[PDB]
């Protein structure tokens, strides 16, 4: 695959590389990095959707060397030729960022090794995990994801000799099929982990076929080297059959070689992992840290290195949390069906006595979600003794953009009812919480789940004195 290199560029060719069009003259140009306009060097590339007039004169402002666009607004594009701003406009903006992550890890990070992670859920657990894993041993890595890729990868490689490039892959606005696909070519992993399909907000606005068909590109992108697919979920189960002919696949997950057994984490049936070393955790947790290890032993780092980084990593916000051992508060951030059940089911095989579930709806998402999310709530509670829900607007905690409306509170309580789910209801998350504390015994188990709803309660729980209990 020809990627140029070096720190000159012929516009009319990177034109030709992005599979775009150059409006201006063409002309050698010296090159930064693929940049934002907001944080643009001189001589830095930016990619952006959609430019206007302003943006149009930021670029000539910044001395971005160019500009590729999909939609110059306005006068932008005859604006940019007065100030003599080069621009090069692309039907399909994924081809341009592609491009970048190529350009950008032949010309700044060409001998490390590279993963992938996507999946609907726990990718940026396992992410994190696997990130974790490697810089704890000493080894210089980077990963996209938060505790453009194009612009990240540059800015770190610019700081050390990186080793391991582990980069996160999501599923988009509008659900292109072969973005998982584009992205995992340009990054040319030797390992692509996916964690799972599940229904979330794009597989409503479209279809989880069309999610596993755009997930499952991750995987027929690959050559060479690893797929590491979970064999607990039936869409990246099936994605076995559409490996090519050299990939191995690796399956993580029940009577797999790795697996969680017996409490604990087998790996080619040897204990790995003890109980011990794995209290108040979650079904997602469990199969997050299987997915890690097994990228990891793709990898070829050494288990002792693996088993040191699983025992030191520090989870991400709202993973299923431990607030308060008694009574025992969990907090998660489960915001879709699969979410949901899992989080429930996990917490339900923590409780002792009673299981309080305080869920926040989530506001201004729409009446789809919040209907498919009460029903993977009664539909798993169905099956649990011993149980009381608590349904919160969270009105008195949320902005206006995650404010719940009329129609998103009716669906959701509309379900409820109809699944014989017995509830309370409070406009406020503190009433929520409040009421749950008073009522709740010693023994029992508060689990919170939410998105922006439910982001507030921790900070909450402590203004009112129940955390540190
Ligand atoms: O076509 C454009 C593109 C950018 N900007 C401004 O340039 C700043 C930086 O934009 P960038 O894309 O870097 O980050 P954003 O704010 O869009 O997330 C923003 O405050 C934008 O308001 C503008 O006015 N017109």
């Amino acid at each position: 695959a020809a990627s140029p290199a070096g720190s000159h560029m012929r516009l009319s060719e990177l034109a030709s590389y992005v599979s775009g069009k150059l409006i201006g003259e063409d002309k050698e140009i010296k090159v930064g990095i693929f940049n934002t306009l907001g944080d643009a060097n001189p001589n830095d590339i930016v990619i952006r959707h959609w430019i206007d007039e302003k943006g149009v004169e930021i670029a000539k402002n910044k001395e971005v060397s160019a500009l590729i666009t999909q939609n110059p607004k306005g006068n932008s594009l005859e604006y940019a030729k007065k100030l003599k701003v080069p621009i090069i406009l692309v039907n399909k903006i994924e081809l341009a960022s592609a491009f970048a992550i190529k350009w950008t890890i032949k010309n700044f990070a060409p001998n490390t090794y590279r993963v992938v992670i996507t999946g609907t859920n726990g990718k940026s657990t396992t992410t994190h995990m696997i990130y974790h894993i490697l810089t704890h041993a000493g080894k210089k890595a980077f990963t996209n994801t938060d505790a453009m890729v194009a612009k990240l990868l540059a800015e770190k490689a610019k700081k050390e000799n990186l080793e391991y490039l582990v980069i996160e892959v999501s599923e988009v606005d509008r659900l292109m099929k072969d973005h998982a696909y584009l992205m995992t070519k340009s990054i040319n992993p030797n390992v692509v982990v996916v964690t799972n399909v599940a229904l979330d907000h794009i597989g409503l606005v479209n279809s989880i076929e069309e999610v596993f068909e755009e997930t499952s590109g991750a995987v027929k992108a690959l050559e060479k080297g690893f797929a590491v697919l979970n064999y607990d979920n039936e869409f990246t189960r099936k994605m076995a059959k559409l490996t090519n002919k050299n990939v191995k696949v690796f399956f993580y997950g029940k009577n797999c070689p790795v697996t969680f057994k017996s409490g604990g984490i087998y790996v080619n049936n040897d204990l790995f992992i003890k109980k011990e070393e794995l209290p108040f955790k979650s079904e997602y947790f469990i199969q997050n840290t299987l997915a890690a290890i097994s990228a990891c032993l793709c990898l070829n780092i050494p288990p002792d290195i693996i088993k040191k980084g699983i025992l030191t990593y520090k989870p991400l916000k709202r993973r299923f949390s431990i607030l308060c051992k008694k009574p025992l508060i969990i907090d998660d951030f489960a915001h879709n069906p699969d979410g949901i059940k899992m989080a429930i089911k996990s917490a339900k095989k923590l409780t002792k006595n009673k299981l309080w579930v305080v869920c926040a709806i989530r506001g201004s998402r729409g009446k789809i979600i919040n209907k498919l999310n009460a029903e993977s709530l009664s539909k798993t509670l169905k099956n649990i003794e011993n149980y009381e829900v608590v349904i919160t607007n969270s009105d008195d905690v949320v902005d206006n953009l995650n404010k719940v409306k009329k129609e998103e509170e009716k669906t959701f309580l509309k379900t409820l009812e109809k699944y014989n789910i017995n509830y309370r209801f409070h406009k406020k998350l503190k009433t929520a919480l409040e009421e749950t504390l008073t009522n709740c015994k010693k023994d029992d188990t508060i689990l919170l789940i939410g998105a922006q709803g439910m982001d507030p309660a921790s900070k909450l729980l402590k203004k009112i004195k129940v955390i540190p209990c």
